[PDB]
């Protein structure tokens, strides 16, 4: 039987590392133009939750907009649920040049980590931690068949293998899908059974797509169909 997991709040505990990343981002352009208001916790979450954004560059550009405008409160409560950078684009007549906000973005995430790096800094992805104990993956890959879905990229997947301290050898990183789309999954188990391991609604709706196209399978969501991934193995290990 396959176990399937999610990476970000299911193996690692992604400590707001990427909220963190944005936040110093934005406020890096933000000190460029003089500007020392702080981007609050709260607009980056929200604008990432209601918004489509590409990713949290783009995520960073329309914050470092709406923060120059001095009305970043209201322009997040306007912005359109589904929005992406265009309507940012759109309504004040600029963008990013380049890749100014990736560049600065990743110096931030990545630290050492990134070989083209603006300057020298302790990456904040060295702030996530394991949620996973190592010698549960150790003990279910005896008996089960071990993979992960997530859109982290295969560079970001080594990191997440070096927090841990396990190598997963069957993995779909964003090169290749993205959930929700369920081609992700059947890439994976191709129609042998098992259960993915989720902590969001993208994660459910993502097995539900799976069922509607390929086939039965499980799905489970930690915080609510369990409490935690660990729980969620030794149930499977204790019982099957
Ligand atoms: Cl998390
Ligand atoms: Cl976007
Ligand atoms: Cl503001
Ligand atoms: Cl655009
Ligand atoms: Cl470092
Ligand atoms: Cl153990
Ligand atoms: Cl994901
Ligand atoms: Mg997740
Ligand atoms: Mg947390
Ligand atoms: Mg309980």
């Amino acid at each position: 039987m396959w176990i399937v997991f999610d990476v970000d709040g299911v193996l690692i505990d992604v400590r707001e590392s990427y909220d963190e990343a944005t936040k110093l981002t934005a406020e890096y352009f933000l000190g460029l133009f003089g500007v020392e208001r702080e981007i609050k916790p709260e607009w980056v979450r929200e604008l990432r939750r209601k918004g489509s954004f590409g990713d949290d560059f783009k995520v960073s550009e329309a914050l470092i907009l709406f923060a120059l405008s001095g009305r970043a409160e209201e322009l997040v409560e306007e912005f359109p649920e589904g929005g992406t950078i265009e309507w940012v684009r759109e309504k004040f007549g600029f963008q990013v040049f380049g890749g100014s906000i990736e560049r600065v973005f990743n110096t931030f995430y990545l630290g050492r980590e990134y070989p083209e790096r603006l300057f020298d800094f302790p990456g904040l992805w060295k702030k996530e931690r394991p949620i996973v104990r190592r010698g549960l993956l150790e003990r279910a890959s005896k008996h089960f068949k071990l993979g992960v879905v997530t859109g982290r990229s295969a560079l970001e997947m080594e990191l997440a293998e070096r927090i841990i301290g396990f190598k997963f050898e069957n993995a779909v990183t964003r090169e290749a899908y993205l959930k929700p789309d369920p081609r992700a999954l059947w890439e994976l188990v191709r129609g042998e059974p098992g259960v993915y391991i989720g902590d969001t609604i993208n994660d459910e709706l993502f097995v539900e797509n799976y069922r509607g196209k390929y086939g039965d399978f499980d799905f489970v969501m930690v915080g609510r169909d369990v409490k935690d991934v660990n729980e969620f193995l030794e149930n499977a290990l204790e019982g099957g």
